[PDB]
């Protein structure tokens, strides 16, 4: 019975453990502060749900582990500069950008990028923290700390956002789910909607890009590529070297979930193409307490994280899938009065995807 | 918040625990020999995946425990003599029978029940162990121990077997799954097939019968009723006061699984009718080692129990569901060479359901 250890103690690891169980794979999520002595890392394949970390007794032990899959890929992706350079190397479309070295460069930056600059911390950002959207007369708001520690990109006016989640096997095979439509508000993902068949052109463009990246990196497991939809085609925004929030719908809307797919990849099990026959919606639960009334609606799949509820925190997600989009829209409509007000916008945006 | 302890350490408990996690319900399977001092009985709803048990430090604590849902139904069900009588008291069709008290009753038993008698141990039987099929000149095979400890009933020539899995809530509401077709060989269930819409007359007869049963008992949770199909309609074979093997398909083929439904009922959560839109097939894994090649087929959902593989032991099950029956048939066909010989019969029988 394969053993896998996942570095990091969040919901991602928990979902990987839940997926592993019925497949006969024991998965052990280990936080950074864990005691290595307690960790069966020796008899396990190591994976992670994080991409960067401080040095601890646990991480020092891991360091010397032969089977930490993708170990060397993380730092490249963990630093936005190196990630952006990777797209450049591979000729992949992405927002024009540059390292933002010091105050003095501002003039050349706007000259280069346009009216709106999007400044991003090279490492550690998530949910939009560590991101600034500045105009020529607003540069003084950027913390000095940021000089040398941030990249700056052109503000992209996309018509929508989509991510491609897929996986690469140790033998180079790759498999993908259809593109997923993502809605972000205030920097955090709120809702995702996936259809069995995406714009065929967009789907091929994305697969070619993701494929080139996984190959170049020699990556094994699941990776998510977030892109921006523009009239010239997609632009890659960023990558996540792991299972990703946008693909949670796969737990209930694909024959093989992103969690199962990642475990198959890393343990070298078969990686056939997951079957996706119907559309799916996923609503993220953020800073809200669980309301079991949601369970009155039979299509709603509750995925609760057993995390402390605090503002802005991802606490769970709700998935719904059905071959009849009317049912989905109706389920959505019934959910509105059962969710806090800030959820209406995303729920309605999901409904409109079927309109 | 949800804390449930389940009496019994088998795969059913494990599947209840996997189901409860994402719902935010912490499920603790407790074996009979467990140390009561290590169990959260005081802060939980108690359920069980077994129906009769010896007195141990652990079960002693469960006697009369107010949090143990259905505690008094178990014993009624656990004895076939009491179970049969229930049917009788509710005018529900069942096989003509009687308590088999002693050797001398034999000639009259055959005069009354006809050619073939089915002897069954009053308690503890499963997978056909404790059952004997006898003609009038074979009674000497029945161990002497049986007299007074087994019932005897009419061998029924049924055209097929179907089970009804459903639940009853604390307020009397009930919900059910469509009937499932079950195939038993050598006393053990090998395969099940469910269709979204079952014979209407049949489904209604089953629901009326099971509702009468659960209501009569004040039962809360999931119960399964195995029946035999005959030209006068269904005959009830036996009941399982819990989630049941023939309902495993609901893990992937219904919007709410029988595991989830049981936890909903017992925790007083909502109990809407689960959605079932496509057919499902479940192949029981018995005494065989896991074969990861099964995973090359994308529709296959592996549910491995993490049990030691021994002859005749249920080690797992494979579920498959899709709206396209031709897909299911093709997946079944591909499964044959990937399973031991003894599985062909069952797989073919499933395929035949779609023929
Ligand atoms: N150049 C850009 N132009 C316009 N919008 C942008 C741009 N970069 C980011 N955004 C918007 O901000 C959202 C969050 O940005 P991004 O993914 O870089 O940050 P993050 O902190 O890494 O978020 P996370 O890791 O949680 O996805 C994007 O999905 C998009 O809505
Ligand atoms: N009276 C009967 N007539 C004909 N066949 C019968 C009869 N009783 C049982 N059988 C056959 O034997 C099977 C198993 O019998 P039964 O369910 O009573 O046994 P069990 O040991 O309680 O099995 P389990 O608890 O594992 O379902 C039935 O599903 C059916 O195939
Ligand atoms: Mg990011
Ligand atoms: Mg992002
Ligand atoms: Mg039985
Ligand atoms: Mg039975």
């Amino acid at each position: 019975m394969k053993q896998v250890c996942v570095l990091g103690n969040g919901q991602l690891g928990r979902m990987l453990r839940q997926a592993g169980e019925p497949l006969g794979i024991a998965v052990w999520p280990v936080g950074l502060d864990a005691e290595p002595a307690a960790v069966p890392f020796q008899q396990s394949v190591i994976t992670a749900e994080i991409e960067r970390w401080p040095e601890t007794a646990l991480t020092r032990q891991l360091a010397r582990h032969p089977a930490f899959v993708n170990r060397d890929v993380f730092p490249i992706i963990a630093d936005r500069l190196t990630q952006k350079q990777l797209f450049d190397k591979l000729h992949l479309p992405t927002a024009p950008w540059q390292l933002l070295a010091e105050r003095s460069e501002w003039p050349a930056v706007f000259d280069r990028l346009g009216e709106l600059a999007i400044v991003k911390r090279r490492t550690g950002g998530y949910d939009g923290r560590g991101q600034w959207r500045l105009r020529a007369n607003e540069t003084e708001q950027l913390p000095a700390e940021c000089y040398g520690e941030c990249i700056v990109e052109q503000g992209i006016n996309f018509s929508g956002e989509v991510s491609l989640v897929g996986a690469r096997g140790f033998d180079g095979s790759t498999v993908f789910y259809p593109l997923t439509h993502n809605l972000h508000q205030d920097g955090i993902l709120r809702t995702s909607v996936a259809f069995p068949q995406a714009n065929a052109q967009q789907q091929a463009r994305a697969e070619e890009m993701l494929s080139a990246i996984m190959q170049e990196l020699g990556y094994v497991g699941v990776m998510a590529m977030e892109c921006f939809v523009t009239p010239q085609g997609l632009l890659i925004n960023e990558l996540a070297p792991r299972v990703h929030n946008s693909g949670h719908w796969t737990q209930n809307g694909a024959s093989i979930s992103q969690f199962e797919l990642h475990l198959r990849a890393i343990t070298d099990l078969p990686l056939p193409q997951p079957v996706v026959n119907n559309p799916s919606v996923m609503i993220n639960l953020i800073g809200s307490d669980v309301n079991y009334d949601w369970l009155k609606l039979p299509l709603v799949h509750l995925h609760w994280y057993d995390k402390e509820v605090r503002p802005g925190r991802k606490v769970g997600h709700l998935n719904l899938t059905d071959s009849d989009t009317s049912r989905l829209t109706a389920t959505l409509e019934a959910l509105i009065p059962l969710l806090p007000p800030e959820y209406a916008s995303g729920v309605i945006w999901a409904q409109s995807k079927f309109g």
